[PDB]
């Protein structure tokens, strides 16, 4: 019953694919442009499906059409208990995801200006996450890194996906941030996540 | 106990100011640069307050420091019952807010390219909201326009603030969208919102 | 007879108005939305005037329509001898103006009081122009050769634009501040600036 | 002896490589990160070579360092007579290249298969260049005068870049498609293209 529609790219779909992998949820991963014309296939999709904003990702669960990648993430995270276990932890997971969006946007919008990115913004943002993880030190041992409380949240997956994307371009980016480094390794090594990354294009 | 910190601008704070107005919540509206050097005042702020990402808005409630405008909105909307009354309506309010962010971003990032904005993106996005409101037609009379369910949500305020900002620059923007037009008028005329807009710089 | 058409703003028209000031050329400064707005006026403009890209600035000289601010700037500079007096200096003038468009764009899109702009981009680009000025002498203050180029008026416009938002931006850049002062006091530009709104 | 330094990409180097092809000038095409990467190499470059803005492309001729792609393009075009043979044609060539940078930027930042780009910007700008071509004759295919300018090679580069992502972009623009074909078949460019990766 579940179909995720996106272009043939990680981008705005990949966090949702990571959540379904973590959760072991079966779905069809529909990708426009894998073979044919992405724009033609997308245009033909918009004809057949009622989308609210003529954008993807779209997640269809039975007859229910959901749009807006962040809103899908939040909905799924709430339904499947990866959103934090207190009103404050839920807020913190959301705050951290929102910060991931700021720096992921900068990464995505270059990086033609890469020295400023490489020397100023990326280190600075990395330090912000390093400090957030330090604050949660505190639930551990064991091991257990999480951004928020004592259990995985979508904020863990989002920060993983951010630095997974960054490391593809800039391999040494986590050398100066050992907590953030340990976090990324911890997440990448979760059975369902490791499995998914192995299978992935 | 509540202080909102931002620059002397509407921008990323204004939806939070609209929510506190709607809710009748007392707070201090702290604005950097009202008199002095905004950057100096902001730099001095970051020295005195522990911010997660060295950005504003920051909302301080007692000793609790909250960052990330969307996350603050969502937290406040949940605590004060303006987030929708079903798991699906909560998702829809979030989806609509996320769409508002897409078009508000386009508006904010010009609009040096204004004919494409004016003739393509803005009408198209306006039509998306017009259609969402049509879908909710349906809870009414009475009157009651809402995007989501039978009661106000932050999505109503966000869409109001989006078109309030747009109308300042482009007064006739809602002429072809009468539902969206009726919605904006309905929100602007809510006692606490009308009051706030009257008082506003 | 010469008409410059733009919106009511400095923007992509300002350097052209500065060259007209410097050279003491008389022209009509048509600004949309006085008047106003804007808009509408601009949509009427496009129906009346045959622009190549439906953009402004437009510089009309008699019947002749010129578009593209940087092309307009180059054309005026070559005609009125503020483009360098060697092939190499004409290139350096050009190169320098292309550098200006680089940080000017960052300044225009760095909103607002972005720390990275103030602590990384702005200091770095300021260092570039300081270094370029240093290379051509502590004054012989000219970026290129030993007379004014449109590159001087471009760097002046840049830091003037910046300064309005970030006072004391030229503090750690002695040749650059001195260049900025030199240019602002040339009588024609001094006058243009006092009378500008 | 001539070395063009850039990253391993078309980007802001491509039009320069196209002019070198067209004029049959021999040069070394140094691309960072073959090799590789990237990076590192580029940080080493900047320590070794005295660049004015710590950016590439850099074109070195003997000892002489040239930066800023558009300044490099103009300088080559003026030296090798592909910049127009009148003051007005030199301006139109320039104006047209400035128009190219406008939609090229939109194409480069419109990610990806943006509908507004395909239904609004691209058709509109294509209309502009069609109109410009029409104005200069159905071939006399040249944007400016009656010989090749760097403006022809700029419009060729643009639509070539586009075409790789959006096949059939030139369908409703007969002079523009014919111009694109004319240019792609000039022997020097035909050859450059087959051998390009
Ligand atoms: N990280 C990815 C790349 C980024 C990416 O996903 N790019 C997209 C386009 S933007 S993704 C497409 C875009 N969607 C949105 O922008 C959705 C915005 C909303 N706020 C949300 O988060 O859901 C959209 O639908 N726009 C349609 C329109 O505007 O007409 C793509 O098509 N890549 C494939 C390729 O190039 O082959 C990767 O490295 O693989
Ligand atoms: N709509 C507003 C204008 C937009 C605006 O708010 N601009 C801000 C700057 S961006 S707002 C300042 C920015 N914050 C953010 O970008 C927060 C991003 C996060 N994703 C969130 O949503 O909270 C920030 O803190 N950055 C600091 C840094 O980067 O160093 C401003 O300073 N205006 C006042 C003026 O010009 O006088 C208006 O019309 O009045
Ligand atoms: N930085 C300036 C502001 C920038 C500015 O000039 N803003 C313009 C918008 S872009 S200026 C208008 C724009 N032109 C261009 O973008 C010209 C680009 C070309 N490549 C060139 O360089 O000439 C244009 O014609 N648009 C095409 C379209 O609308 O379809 C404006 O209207 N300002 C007043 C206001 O806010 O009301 C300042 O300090 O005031
Ligand atoms: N559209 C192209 C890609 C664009 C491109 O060339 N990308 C570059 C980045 S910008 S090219 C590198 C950039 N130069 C510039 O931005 C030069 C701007 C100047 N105004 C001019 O025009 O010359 C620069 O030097 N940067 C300054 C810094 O890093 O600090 C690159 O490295 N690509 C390969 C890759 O992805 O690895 C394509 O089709 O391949």
């Amino acid at each position: 019953n579940i179909v995720l529609y996106y272009f043939d790219a990680r981008g705005k779909a990949e966090l949702i694919r990571l959540i379904f992998a973590y959760l072991g949820i079966e779905y069809t991963d529909k990708r426009f442009g894998v073979n044919g014309d992405a724009f033609v296939e997308f245009k033909n999709f918009k004809k057949e499906k009622d989308t609210p904003f003529e954008q993807v990702p779209i997640l269809q669960i039975g007859d229910l059409i959901l749009a807006q990648s962040q809103a899908i993430v939040r909905y799924l995270s709430k339904k499947y208990n990866i959103c934090g276990e207190s009103e404050l932890n839920e807020f913190y997971a959301d705050m951290i995801f929102c910060g991931v969006q700021d720096i992921h946007y900068k990464f995505n919008n270059t990086a033609a200006n890469e020295t400023t990115f490489l020397n100023e913004d990326l280190p600075k943002w990395s330090g912000y996450f390093e400090k957030l993880l330090k604050k949660n030190h505190t639930n551990n041992n064991n091991d257990k890194y999480y951004f928020v409380g004592n259990n995985l949240t979508y904020a863990d997956l989002a920060v993983f996906n951010l630095y997974d994307d960054i490391e593809t371009k800039y391999p040494s980016s986590l050398k100066n941030f050992p907590l953030l480094k340990a976090h990324n390794e911890f997440i990448s090594n979760l059975p369902n996540i490791k499995n998914y990354i192995t299978n992935r294009k």
